[PDB]
C-alpha cells in the first residue's frame, strides 16, 4: 500500500454538505469513480450505505465510514 492514512483523503472531501459525515447522497457518489471495484456491479446504491453505516441514523460518518475504506480491500 502507499500510505496507510490514504482514506482520510476522499471521504472528507466528499463531505461537500457540511454535516461531518455523508448521507448517501455524497456516499453513492464517493463509492462511484474513485470506489468503482466496489460500486461496480455489487454494493449498489442501498448496498454500501446501509450495508456498513445503517446502525439506524441515516448518516456515514468518517468512523462509521473508517473500516469502510479497509472493507475496500483485503
Amino acid at each position: 500500500m502507499k500510505s496507510p492514512e490514504e482514506l482520510k483523503g476522499i471521504f472528507e472531501k466528499y463531505d461537500k454538505e457540511g454535516d461531518g459525515q455523508l448521507s448517501k447522497e455524497e456516499l453513492k457518489l464517493l463509492l462511484q469513480t474513485e470506489f468503482p471495484s466496489l460500486l461496480k456491479g455489487m454494493s449498489t446504491l442501498d448496498e454500501l450505505f446501509e450495508e456498513l453505516d445503517k446502525n439506524g441514523d441515516g448518516e456515514v460518518s468518517f468512523e462509521e465510514f473508517q473500516v469502510l475504506v479497509k472493507k475496500i480491500s483485503q
